[PDB]
């Protein structure tokens, strides 16, 4: 009941936090997007040009906190990135066929959740079309990770994850949780959506739960298995992280 | 127990705050590069700021701040977010303010204070405009916080956040604002009221009596009332990531 009413404040901080962090990435591929400089840089991709992107891009990364910012020609190769003197750079790489391009291309904005092809790494591809004139001049595309606000979550003694509509947990204080599942998928769109995570490996199975006993709160009681250690008692309420279609859930021991 | 909590809850307000502030540096960071605001700076004229105008607009809705604004070389704004408003910015002369200047020397700078008409607190953060051999400007936005604070209005363990001499800029008991932590002084009461732009600083004293220290860092405290009484209330101490703040929450007994 009390226990109750400080989850939904906590799960509710929890979902402020995340929010703004989403937010804070947000805004640069907002404002890249119409940028004459980056569309410039596409209308005319010569070597001056480009070395100015790769340094701006390098630069706002960094003081962003973003884990890569790259812009994309309409053919889906990367021209430019934060990354370009790594030698992880994602500049000559061809993303052509992946969903935050693609959606970017049709929709003008897309914001997709993946692993990252190489490194191995889960986060949010927030993506703009670069509008020119007769048409799309390519992608601005910033990824962002959330290592930081999962720290936050497991120091909190209260374990929380956010899923998808889909019920796939995406991002998780508790690593060994992360696409597992609030609802039996499977068998027949694993493929589809191990794809969509690009991620082969995706476990795609049932949260570690039972004994789910739903209170008049629209909380529940809940015997979870912990990446061991064994199975403890526990108080789950849920919110939406606002601004977004994400939900967070957030687990109370009793 | 209560301690640890404490300690806890205490780690996520500032870590809320810097996430807020973080989002807001996101917004001058973007734009002071920004290819439309540097041609408005090198070749200014009415159709050009009419567009940063409704830019600087609509990013200010988004970004959820209070004011952006763009000023030129000289310290005069030349558009700003709520130019639309009586309250408009732009032509008001900011090349005395610490955000100006320090941003024209460092490429960066960030300043609390009042609102000159609207004795309103914020964030100033501001970025320089760089331009072919020099600085073409400085671009702006004021952050605010009565979400931050709003949302700790809700967790039920107050919380206020003291610069390094001590002063309550951002807190969840609204009337506790420039009050003191720390003693402060003679030689430094007006130079920090003009900091400020707040000329009739308190610097009071929070009410707190029996000041108890612990082994934890922490501290046992009696302290009343905006409204009621006194009250037992652990007190716990972190310092705001990304920020040189510290914040300060109180737990009932
Ligand atoms: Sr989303
Ligand atoms: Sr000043
Ligand atoms: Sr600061």
């Amino acid at each position: 009941a009390g226990l109750a009413g400080q989850s939904r404040i906590d799960a509710s901080l929890k979902a402020s936090l995340l929010r703004a962090v989403v937010e804070r990435q947000r805004a640069l591929p907002l404002v890249l997007a119409d940028d004459a400089a980056i569309r410039g840089a596409l209308l005319s991709p010569d070597r001056p040009s480009l070395d100015r992107i790769n340094r701006k891009l390098e630069a706002l990364a960094t003081s962003a906190e973003a884990a890569v910012i790259y812009l994309i020609d309409r053919s889906g190769v990367a021209v430019a990135a934060s990354n370009w003197q790594e030698p992880t750079s994602f500049v000559g790489n061809d993303y052509a066929f992946r969903d935050y391009f693609r959606l970017a291309v049709r929709d003008g904005m897309a914001e997709h959740f993946a692993m990252g092809t190489v490194s191995k790494r889960p986060g949010l591809y927030i993506s703009r079309r670069v509008d020119g004139p007769g048409g799309p001049l390519g992608v601005i595309v910033a990824k962002l990770e959330f290592d930081g606000v999962e720290a936050d979550w497991q120091a909190s003694g209260k374990p929380a994850y956010v899923t998808d509509r889909r019920g796939i947990v995406l991002i998780t204080s508790l690593p060994s949780w992360r696409f597992m599942t609030t609802k039996p998928i499977a068998e027949d769109r694993l493929a589809p959506i191990r794809e969509s995570l690009q991620f082969g490996d995706a476990p795609l199975l049932p949260l570690p739960f039972r004994k789910i006993e739903a209170r008049p709160d629209g909380s529940s009681t809940l015997d979870a298995l912990l990446p061991g250690d064994s199975t403890a008692a526990f108080l789950r309420v849920e919110t939406m992280v606002p601004s977004t279609n994400w939900r967070l859930e957030q687990l109370s021991p009793l």
